């Protein structure tokens, strides 16, 4: 839990803000309300192109933060930036590895944004679930564990939509989205492409095909470029390419004592691997053996043109929301998710802003490489972290983004932040 003050003004000026803020806030007793400090800071005294932002929640914290932004040292609890970045806002949507328990317990608390959503995202599953989505978000005994493609994949879905929905209703709206693997489908709910219930649908489908698949298979990121990895496996075809995302970063889908083998070799080679939280390979050749229950199952599926733009980390182009049949959802899980390649395009687009709705940071690094490898640097924030999925992680987010120059609803930010 914790409380954005906003502080702004050219160089020094700032010092001299923060100066003068100590001399009412640490007492003047009667002491100043703390969020009753961050809104005027906020609506009052514009904002310029020098800013900081002291995250924090006890006055204490905040003096040390006050007093650090005067001095002219860094503090922990203070985010400065330049405000000097000017480009286009993009909502990334990575895939399953975000989760973890009670994702949504803070959030849900301190915003009623996110728990609404997270409401409509549970009507949506009712009917195709036997379980509360509600109490696993929330990580109720009771209820499942995040050990099962359905119950991640739908609270993922949850998650990403809400934190999206949070993201937006605080002012920061995008200009496209951008999705990985089971992403798509939020980045669809979220553009207008997709309904709850089809986009829920479209999951329960995805995990039912799959399910045939459970402990066959999985996927393991390697840092190394695509290159290496292809001449790693030219001669395993267990073993196929799922992601390229970043010019430093490869996944890999096949069999398991493939990957074992590949990740043993590549252990010994110090190079940096991580086994990813996936019971299947998707985005492999072992898809194909589903093709039928899913497009079957799927049946119909009605996309319609969005509002939003949405680059497709299947084709890594800009695609007409409506051309989302169930086709488009097979290939989804079936193909190869050429996101380093997505991202590229949506830079020399403009796109600089990147922000990644997402318990957990997935895909930050890849989207700051490929930025930087087009000398087209941005700012790549996430939301929230594992364990840390409240208002300070998430309002740290925000002002990372803020302090680049990124407009910003205070007054919503302050209620849903509390």
């Amino acid at each position: 839990g914790a409380f954005p003050w906003p502080l702004s003004g050219k160089t020094e000026t700032a010092l001299r803000e923060q100066a003068a803020e100590l001399l009412s806030v640490v007492t003047e007793h009667p002491e100043p309300g703390l969020g009753d400090v961050g809104y005027s800071l906020a609506t009052g005294r514009a904002a310029m192109e020098h800013r900081a932002v002291v995250v924090a929640d006890d006055r204490d914290s905040f003096v040390a933060g006050l007093t650090a932004l005067a001095a002219g040292v860094p503090a922990a609890n203070v985010v400065q930036g330049a405000a000097d970045c000017k480009g286009k806002v993009a909502f990334v949507f990575p895939g399953q590895g975000s989760h973890w328990q009670g994702m949504a317990r803070e959030l849900s608390e301190s915003s009623p944004v996110f728990r609404r959503k997270l409401a409509e995202c549970a009507a949506a599953t009712a009917p195709y679930v036997d379980w509360s989505l509600l109490g696993v978000l929330r990580g109720d005994p009771d209820a499942p564990a995040l050990d099962r493609d359905d119950v991640i994949q739908l609270a993922l879905f949850a998650m990403m939509v809400s934190l999206a929905e949070l993201w937006r209703s605080c002012g920061v709206e995008p200009a496209a989205v951008v999705g990985h693997s089971q992403g798509e489908i939020a980045a669809a709910h979220v553009a207008g492409a997709l309904s709850l219930t089809d986009a829920v649908r479209i999951i329960a489908a995805r995990c039912d095909a799959v399910s045939a698949l459970t402990g066959k298979g999985g996927m393991l990121a390697i840092a190394l470029p695509e290159s290496a990895v292809v001449k790693r496996i030219a001669g395993l075809p267990e073993l196929t390419v799922a992601a390229v995302n970043g010019p430093g970063s490869t996944v890999v889908s096949g069999e398991p004592s493939a990957l074992e083998r590949l990740q043993t070799e590549l252990t010994a080679e110090n190079v940096q691997t991580r086994r990813v939280g996936i019971d299947y390979a998707s985005h492999s050749p072992q898809i194909a053996q589903v093709q039928g229950r899913l497009l079957d199952r799927l049946g119909e599926v009605g996309s319609e043109p969005a509002e939003i733009a949405f680059y497709s980390t299947v084709t890594g182009e800009r695609t007409d929301t409506g051309r989302l049949d169930a086709d488009y959802w097979y290939q989804n899980l079936r193909q190869p998710v050429r996101f380093q390649q997505t991202v590229a395009r949506m830079a020399d687009q403009g796109y600089r802003f990147f922000v990644e709705v997402s318990p957990h940071p997935l895909l930050t690094a890849g989207i700051q490489e490929t930025l930087e490898a087009a000398d087209a640097g941005g700012v790549v924030v996430g939301s929230l972290r594992r364990g840390e999925g409240g208002s300070r992680r998430w309002l740290t987010s925000l002002a990372e983004c803020q302090v680049r120059g990124l407009p910003v609803n205070w007054e919503q930010v302050f209620l849903n932040t509390g």
